[PDB]
């Protein structure tokens, strides 16, 4: 078995990098190695499989590495510590992908429910979901923070997240939240027919979550927001290999950026927020589409996508583009995505005119538009809501 | 209390405070203009604050924000994510520095040990330590790992760490090693007086970390080296606080080049790789020197050191530089971390003509030299190993 890396190295000869880094990095220096030890370390000793040249003002070169499987133990922080551990700090090089062998992947567990399971949960399979955020969370009251749930309920959003920084301050505990979420939720979908998800804010200690996660499954939570980036994939891979935990898990990419952002160092956001939470058991994985606030180049945002559904051999996760997306933009996000993906309106639902309802409805109707292939403008003249926001926000 | 969280934005806009504003309201209360001044009075006390804004290739600035803790909950991952979890993403912004309240450190362990307990346990106070790694392990036998503890041990090596990529195997299992290890060590000891530790990888999923390290310590592991940024600086911390694992922490970097190489992205080193460190648990905190191979800019190298090292509510973690060192740089190091810090020979004394005990022979022979005001070319001429390392990887 073996694990293959690839990497993108921007500037410093690079077939001789990428050989130190397959044996260097994998055995060491090992011209100096006696022959006896030169004779058995070759089972363990890499091997580069590719270096190409790759479309920028700076000289940058993809190479791709084996490592035997047998050089680290099945799980992420071995892996990571021998493909990117030393040699995340060597320069510029920057981890793009890595292809496990069938052998790893029967130790990881995947998305427990994954698009399938989510959809199923909805009963919802012809078309790409819609999410909501709270407007915001900080110094509000149970009263305040209920209301906003409602509200956004009864918009139409298919899930609401908590805001990522929804911790156990007493204002609105985490079990708390879970109950009255469950209440109002059963309310609104009495009065729509629509049913949505709640995803609470899983924080705290680590060494806490566990036990956290399960007392919210038998609580029925619907889904667990989860800052990864924050507590560790390993930790969350447990959290989805947990039979007690039958919950999705929404990996947020909070603090993600840090290792992401830079085009020279650290990780390519497929890799981390598609593949790697995918494998790790994130249900859903946010990231900022190509259109909002903060963005990412639609090159990164397709790539995600494509880690999240494509076949193999663990469940597909959810790809959620997010950071204030408005109306106007999802007949982009439909024509990159498709359908299996979810509109993430974020907190801005709640700036519409007609409140977070407005904003939700504003949402559903134009993707209803666009898979109806309805004529943007005449939807808005059938959906005053929609128009509101078209007006407000463009396009 | 709050705690201040120091930013450097790379082309923040036109505006400055107003940038520094948005995100000082932004990350905290938010638009409140709905509620309305009713209740804006009892939330003005969850209302971030600028602190200070300073402004300077492209154009940047450092601003300091204050956040009430009262917006978050007393641990790591809940503070990251309040000061750059979304802002992280948000362009270029990197956290270089965060000022806790006493009230917070009050919640953080520190090192169990640091400088002082490391040295205690050494029974070394006026010196700078000596560190190696094995050779060609990671698919070696007990064997090869007691015959180079000896050799380095005996070279004067003050402390001996596993590859940070040595992880489960059936030759050399983990608790095994520490057993063999720690025999052959009371051994060096009892024929030269030396003492030396040897630091162990802890590795495994997360969830087996605590009994795996409170296995360790009732084995007697000198210490137990962590790749924190392969878990979580919440996870050391965890292990850190467990009065069951009376054990030192070495946190090696491994990974963090990916949160901490970039000017513009993620962390400053000395933030990550020194004051969280520390705050979370480590005793050691390993990172490359400013002058092998892989280098870290000397400033920043420096500023790790400091921070490992300015007297706080905690004690103070062993600063290590690493990456390829050797010999001749001693004096260098010497002059940048001064006494307490660690040397971290790497394989600098492997490939010493006269093996791993030439090559710690060469390296304490030149810190003595340091320390004495002795001429390297003296100290050489009586140090057969010094003469050696320096005619193969270039004089002082």
């Amino acid at each position: 078995s073996e694990l293959l890396a690839t990497y993108l190295l921007t500037e410093p000869d690079t077939e001789k990098k990428a050989e130190q880094i397959a044996t260097g990095l994998t055995v060491g220096s090992w011209t100096d190695l006696p022959l006896v030890k030169q004779e058995q370390m070759q089972k363990h000793k890499g091997r580069v499989i590719k270096v190409e040249e790759r479309a920028a003002s700076e000289k940058q070169a993809v190479i791709t590495i084996a490592y035997p499987e047998i050089n680290f133990s099945q799980d992420i922080p071995a892996l990571l510590t021998t493909v990117f551990g030393k040699l995340s700090l060597d320069g510029k090089i920057k981890l793009i992908d890595l292809h496990f062998s069938e052998a790893f992947k029967r130790a990881l567990p995947g998305p427990k429910f994954g698009v399938y399971g989510i959809r199923k949960l909805l009963g919802e399979f012809e078309r790409p979901l819609l999410m909501s955020i709270f407007k915001g969370v900080i110094g509000r009251d149970l009263s305040d923070i209920k209301e906003q749930l409602r509200q956004q309920a009864l918009g139409g959003v298919d899930l609401i997240k908590d805001d990522e920084i929804f911790f156990e301050t007493g204002l609105a505990p985490f079990e708390t939240r879970i109950a009255e979420g469950k209440q109002i939720l059963k309310e609104t979908y009495e009065q729509t027919g629509h049913k949505t998800l709640y995803a609470v804010n899983l924080t705290g200690r680590t060494a806490d979550l566990k036990d956290k996660a399960r007392r919210a499954a038998e609580l029925g939570a619907d889904a667990l927001l989860f800052n990864v980036f924050a507590y560790g994939l390993d930790v969350m891979q447990g959290l989805a290999e947990d039979p007690e935990i039958p919950v999705p898990i929404m990996a947020h990419p909070a603090v993600s950026g840090a290792f992401t952002s830079s085009p020279f160092y650290g990780f390519s956001h497929a890799l981390l927020l598609g593949k790697l939470n995918r494998y790790c058991g994130a249900d859903f994985s946010l990231f900022p589409s190509p259109y909002g606030s903060v963005a990412l180049p639609r090159a990164d945002a397709l790539a995600i996508h494509e880690e999240c559904v494509r076949e193999d051999a663990f469940n597909q996760t959810f790809a959620v583009p997010s950071a204030g997306i408005h109306p106007g933009m999802v007949p982009l996000l439909m024509r990159d995505f498709g359908i299996d993906h979810i509109i993430n309106a974020g907190g801005g639902v709640h700036g519409h005119p007609n409140g977070a309802q407005g904003g939700g409805r504003a949402f559903r109707a134009i993707i209803d538009a666009v898979l109806e292939a309805q004529p943007i403008d005449e939807k808005a003249e059938q959906c005053k809501d929609l128009k509101l926001a078209l007006d407000k926000w463009g396009k």
